[PDB]
């Protein structure tokens, strides 16, 4: 076997994304027959460096999940990536807390498979063109740039929320991400400004390349804006070295191998 192509010859560009079609997991996995247990593929016909664990942060959201694994799987395995799909589950009913999901998403999944690329994804973001690889790149990468609940447009050049990638040195770099978000909000522009003052840039595909499809939804209870996150972002310079994969702390309380994923429910605490 040879090293993959550096622009996969599968790719197929625009696709039509919509959310009134209901799924059935059973037709996903019979759709996608080299998708291993717990979400895995790797290229049978090609060597990708990109050894990508994709996490997700969750709970109570198997709908959107569901709309996730039929869009994403036929577009990983056509991106080549050698690739794995974690979902991070909030056990408990106490506050959301999407990073330290996340952290526990790069921890886990380390465990599984020497990835050396993570994309966090939010359960409920679909790209509209496999041009937009989900892999990491020589910067941190923020892919989900033109989401339609924005118009296809930045809400400013520094946001970094929805789906995003960090190569594994990138991600240890900066300390994982913060640890201390409770509740809705501030969470992604805490990890831009540590990239930031890390040294780092962001990279971008282009507006169009980058569009992608956000699944409509409420807010949930438990996830509501988190007033303190103005002061948090402001602060993120002196945080930054001790709230983060250093002092991450939680509990597994159970993993289970779907065949179109692994479902990792974890207790992570409550708002110190
Ligand atoms: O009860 C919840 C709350 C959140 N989530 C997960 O966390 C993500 C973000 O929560 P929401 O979609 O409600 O929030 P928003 O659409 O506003 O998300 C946007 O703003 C957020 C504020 O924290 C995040 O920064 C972000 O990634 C961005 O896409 C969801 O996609 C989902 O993966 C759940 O599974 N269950
Ligand atoms: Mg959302």
């Amino acid at each position: 076997l040879t090293a993959c192509p550096e622009e996969s010859p599968l790719l197929v560009g625009p696709m039509l994304i919509e959310f009134n079609i209901p799924v059935d997991l059973k037709l996903v996995e019979q759709q996608n027959p080299k998708v291993k247990l717990g979400g895995r593929y790797t290229p049978m016909d090609c060597i990708s460096p990109h050894k990508v664990a994709i996490i997700i942060p969750f709970r109570n959201r198997q709908e959107h999940l569901k709309y996730w694994l039929y869009y994403l799987h036929p577009i990983l395995q056509r991106q080549q990536l050698d690739y794995g799909i974690y979902v991070i589950n909030q056990a408990g009913e106490s506050m959301f807390n999407r990073a330290k999901l996340l952290n526990v998403g790069f921890k886990e999944a380390l465990k599984d498979y020497d990835y050396n690329c993570f994309v966090f994804s939010d359960v409920d973001l679909i790209p509209m063109n496999d041009h937009n690889t989900y892999r990491c790149f020589s910067q941190p990468r923020h892919i989900s740039v033109a989401m339609d609940k924005f118009g296809f447009s930045l809400p400013y050049v520094q946001y970094f929320g929805g789906v995003s990638a960090l190569s594994k040195q990138q991600f240890l770099s900066i300390n994982g991400f913060p640890n201390n978000y409770w509740g809705w909000g501030g969470e992604d522009d805490d990890i831009y400004n540590r990239l930031a003052f890390r040294g780092m840039s962001v990279s971008r595909p282009n507006a169009v390349i980058g569009k992608t499809r956000h699944i409509r939804h409420s807010r949930d209870k438990k996830n509501e804006p988190n007033p303190q996150r103005f002061d948090r972002i402001a602060h993120t310079k002196e945080t930054m070295l001790s709230d983060g994969l250093n002092s991450l702390t939680y509990m597994v309380l159970e993993v289970q191998r779907y065949p179109l994923y692994t479902k990792i429910t974890v207790d992570i605490g409550t708002p110190s």
